[PDB]
């Protein structure tokens, strides 16, 4: 496909020049950036090179979003990725929800990741493999109503509407991520919200007992919903994920 649509303002990908140990802060589905920008930038002032990249179709219009594969989310993924291993020998991956199963993902697939640090990843989703079974029944476009945030007030840019083509996307990249997860040797801290409206808590430690890392640790969010990184614990997530780059940094 090709995006249609221009970048919403404050959805723009982030690239922070640093030192040479690179951060890969990946975004959620139907969502951008915006959402990681937060944790972007305290990596950024710790003197990390940082790559948030925008996922295609995210960011411009869920029209867009509709026309993408789970493929093109990996391609936008490996594209950033590319970019810090020009710059870094040293790459952790970070990501929230969809973008922890990208990290996940990237994990499966590069041996060379020093660590990663998902955020309510999802690779079990029950009630969207349940619409597939269905969605000729599905409107076009679902209503996507608001984020799921136990903070009040906050916004996050994000789309408004889920495209229905656009589920079994996140299905097949979910599905082919969870038989994979054995593949991840290296060290990893998986955060999960104590109440997530989004992603079942079974996952966070499904996924801690089928990856082969040696170095693995679940972290709370107990103040939190789904959507960690605009909401209470996000001081926690930054903290935490500063003190394990750092740890495996000197390791090395």
């Amino acid at each position: 496909m090709t995006e249609t649509y221009p970048v919403v303002k404050g959805a723009e990908p982030f690239f922070f020049e640093g030192n040479d140990i690179g951060i890969l802060v990946l975004h959620g589905f139907t969502g951008s950036p915006q959402s990681m920008r937060p944790l972007g930038e305290a990596y950024h002032e710790a003197g990390y090179t940082v790559c948030g990249p925008r996922l295609k179709g995210h960011g411009t219009h869920y029209e867009d979003m509709e026309k993408t594969t789970c493929q093109d989310w990996i391609d936008s993924v490996e594209a950033g990725y590319e970019w810090l291993k020009n710059r870094c020998g040293t790459i952790f991956v970070t990501g929230l929800s969809m973008g922890g199963t990208l990290t996940l993902y990237m994990a499966e697939h590069h041996p060379e990741i020093c660590g990663i640090a998902p955020i309510n990843a999802a690779i079990n989703m029950p009630a969207l493999a349940g619409a597939l079974a269905g969605v000729g029944d599905l409107p076009r476009f679902l209503d996507a109503i608001g984020s799921d945030i136990k903070k009040p007030g906050v916004k996050e840019l994000a789309y408004e509407k889920t495209p229905a083509a656009s589920i079994r996307q996140i299905v097949q990249l979910m599905e082919r991520v969870k038989t994979d997860l054995h593949k991840i040797t290296c060290p990893a801290i998986l955060f999960c919200s104590d109440e997530d409206h989004v992603v079942p808590p079974d996952n966070a430690p499904f996924i801690y007992d089928h990856i082969a890392s040696a170095d693995k640790k679940l972290v709370r969010l107990p103040d939190s919903y789904h959507v960690a990184t605009l909401d209470n614990d996000r001081q926690k997530i930054i903290d935490t994920s500063l003190a394990f780059f750092k740890k495996h940094a000197d390791r090395h």
